[PDB]
């Protein structure tokens, strides 16, 4: 019956395993890109390196928007099923 | 030349990231749909019963699991808001540095 519940609890620990997975490889990316400063600091053409960074940097800003952006459609959608349950309810 | 090196290593990471999220936002897409189908097989169930302990019950164990998803999706979001926000203080850092 109703025991989709116990069904999609277990969905939820699968899902947060993975999202720890992926925290891991946002701290590595975190990592390097610290690692990419302090070399450019040590070495200042280099400057069309410089271009390259700059337009690396940017990708994974745009990146992290679409994670975002993408975490807050989610997050509204369970927003509005919340609501919805709570019509239905009361 | 170690450089060069990290600039490939980085790039691959990031499109190791980008096919890792897909699969990630696939998984928020199943969730969700998930969460919809319980939702209509609890009106299904609130539909048929009439024992009021048993919805009562219920009502409780639905608006316990959606905060459950409700705390980790704001999780979610907490940690892309801080990496996203570590990167831009290093591009600005950077800006300056190289200008
Ligand atoms: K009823």
């Amino acid at each position: 019956l109703n025991k989709l519940v116990e069904h999609i609890k277990e969905l939820l620990q699968q899902l947060n395993k993975n999202w720890h997975r992926h925290q891991g490889n946002l701290h590595d990316m975190n990592q390097q890109m610290e690692q990419l400063f302090q070399e450019f600091q040590h070495f200042m053409k280099l400057q069309n390196m410089i271009h390259e960074m700059q337009q690396f940097m940017n990708q994974v800003d745009n990146h992290l928007q679409s994670e975002s952006d993408t975490v807050h459609h989610f997050h509204n959608k369970l927003q509005e099923l919340m609501n919805n349950f709570h019509h239905l309810v009361h």
